[PDB]
């Protein structure tokens, strides 16, 4: 009874692409024509109030930057069915054969693409909660968009929200600073050697990730804005998208190509 809704025998599921504790993703086929991407709910798993709770969110939320909902299948078995982007997750993608060839210029338009996402998270006064590279989608031509597969990721989490509870969007703003070192380290994890307490407590005490390897100093300067210690004196994504979209012309209009930025 809702105009999303969908048979179930116009969806097809062809390829098992993860798996959860709540359910499976799926690509597959949606009226024998259209590429899509499948969640399933596991019966009994989670209330599948709970689960749909999912899909009325992104009824609401219509963005070219965030992954799209095309359809569901409301009752049990329940099926959430979105936009399907053909190169996975960007944490694999910049893990993967691709990375080698990925340059500054590549992966500065792709954080562009997820500042503009968030830009639109933060017009409409959402929080994503857990921003970060294995939560963003890669398509055809380095599209990137902001997706949530429900994945504790301390490492990309403001220190107010991983201590207080205070998630924001000013929280997502230094989740993206951190996003922006898993870029420019082609998907390296964080903080690197560090455990999660030891991450906790150097923060704290002010310390922050150092420039990566050939990156310049000018991005390292926008993570470190995202890493502000006082959540409202860090950048919007507004501006996150505005300074990455312009970075080649207005802040290193002399950049050349290095061996691996
Ligand atoms: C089937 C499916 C269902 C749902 C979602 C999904 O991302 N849902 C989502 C739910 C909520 C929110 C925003 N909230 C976050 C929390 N927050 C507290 C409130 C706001 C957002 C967001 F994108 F806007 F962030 C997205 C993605 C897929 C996929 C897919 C897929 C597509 N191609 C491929 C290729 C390879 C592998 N997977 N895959």
């Amino acid at each position: 009874k809702d105009a999303w809704e969908i048979p179930r025998e116009s969806l097809r599921l062809e390829v098992k692409l993860g798996q959860g504790c709540f359910g499976e993703v799926w690509m597959g086929t949606w009226n024998g024509t259209t590429r899509v991407a499948i969640k399933t709910l596991k019966p009994g798993t989670m209330s599948p109030e709970a689960f749909l709770q999912e899909a009325q969110v992104m009824k609401k939320l219509r963005h070219e930057k965030l992954v799209q909902l095309y359809a569901v299948v409301s009752e049990e078995p329940i099926y959430i069915v979105t936009e399907y982007m053909s190169k996975g997750s960007l944490l694999d993608f910049l893990k993967g054969e691709m990375g080698k060839y990925l340059r500054l210029p590549q992966l500065v338009d792709m954080a562009a693409q997820i500042a503009s996402g968030m830009a639109y998270v933060e017009r409409m006064n959402y929080v994503h909660r857990d921003l970060r590279a294995a939560n963003i989608l890669v398509g055809e031509n380095l599209v990137c968009k902001v997706a949530d597969f429900g994945l504790f990721p301390i490492k990309w989490t403001a220190p107010e929200a991983a201590l207080y509870g205070r998630f924001t969007i000013k929280s997502d703003v230094w989740s993206f600073g951190i996003l922006l070192t898993e870029l420019t380290t082609k998907g390296r994890v964080p903080y690197p050697g560090m455990v999660n307490r030891e991450v906790l407590d150097q923060v704290e005490r002010g310390y922050r990730m150092p420039c990566p390897p050939e990156c310049p100093e000018s991005l390292h300067d926008l993570m470190c804005q995202c890493w502000r210690k006082d959540p409202e004196e860090r950048p919007t994504f507004e501006y996150l998208q505005a300074f990455l979209e312009d970075y080649f012309t207005s802040t290193e209009p002399q950049y050349q190509p290095g061996e691996n930025l």
